[PDB]
């Protein structure tokens, strides 16, 4: 599993802010956008873009106030990822996409499907964000973790003081040992608690109990979208798995339409992380059919 980052940087800017993405592949056909989450960066994908970029132009963006976008002062809600995200597709051009997508990014992504659904010809999707209506039903490995980054004042000393998402969450959630060089990777970013923001405020968005109710509205109205949609689908899950474990990929297989599933092995959620391999040879298969 390699560690370097071989991709020129690209910038573009977005309402005022630079926003770095991968960009390699053929110039035309239709555009892969992958779109990483919490606490990741474009560099999540990097054992993945190469098995698709012999085929297909690769797009992978940097979220604002992550990986080398600029860091603008934003409260970084869900609602100031859309606008930066939004704002990105359209400074790129983009006409129609296939979306790659995981945790925030998956929110994201499955609301500008929702919202574009013309330009959409595929989703490939891992370890996404539904809604979780108790606590009960969050993933236990970590739970008490999630409670007390949504609590006033802890989650704080927490996240920003502490680094917990990146020091933390982030090597609890792969399967094999994420080495000094790939932290150093995910470190590079935050290394100021001044510039943790966005890794407070995504756990703080995510959608529990009906709070916050913005968000938990809009994604499940993308739920609802999803369950209804022709769209091509490809899910790739991981055992035990952390938001998607095997009993919640059967649920999926029995609900969604026009739905393949790509097993890859031992995964919590970082999958990418775990069988870039198989996901990105799969992502590559699967391609061709979406005509
Ligand atoms: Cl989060
Ligand atoms: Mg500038
Ligand atoms: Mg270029
Ligand atoms: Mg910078
Ligand atoms: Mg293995």
């Amino acid at each position: 599993i390699g560690t370097s980052f071989p991709f020129d940087p690209h910038y573009v800017e977005v309402l005022g802010s630079r926003m770095h993405y991968v960009d390699v592949g053929p110039r035309d056909g239709t555009p892969v956008l992958f779109l990483h989450g919490n606490p990741t960066s474009s560099y999540l994908w990097r054992n993945i873009i190469p098995h698709v970029a012999p085929t297909h132009r690769c797009i992978a963006p940097d979220l604002i106030g992550m990986g080398k976008s600029d860091k603008p002062d934003l409260d970084y809600r869900f609602e100031d990822h859309v606008r930066y995200l939004d704002a990105f597709i359209e400074a790129l051009g983009l006409e129609d996409v296939v979306l790659v997508i995981h945790d925030w990014g998956s929110a994201l992504g499955f609301h500008w499907a929702r919202r574009n659904p013309e330009r959409v010809r595929g989703i490939a999707f891992m370890e996404f964000i539904r809604p979780i209506p108790t606590w009960d039903e969050w993933p236990e490995f970590a739970r008490e973790l999630f409670k007390a980054f949504r609590t006033p004042g802890v989650g704080r000393k927490m996240i920003i003081e502490q680094n917990m998402f990146i020091e933390q969450i982030l090597p609890a959630f792969v399967v094999r040992p994420l080495t000094e060089e790939e932290m150093d990777h995910y470190r590079e970013p935050f290394l100021k608690p001044e510039w943790r923001e966005p890794l407070w405020r995504f756990p703080n968005e995510l959608p529990i109990a009906g709070e916050p109710a913005d968000v938990w509205a809009l994604v499940e109205a993308y739920m609802r979208w999803l369950h209804q949609s022709p769209v091509p689908k490809l899910l790739f899950w991981g055992e035990p798995g952390v938001l998607i474990p095997p009993e919640e990929a059967e649920r999926c297989r029995e609900s969604l339409p026009n739905l393949k599933t790509v097993f890859i092995g031992p995964g919590l959620h970082y999958l990418q992380e775990d069988n870039p391999d198989e996901i990105g040879s799969e992502i590559a298969r699967w391609l061709p059919a979406l005509h």
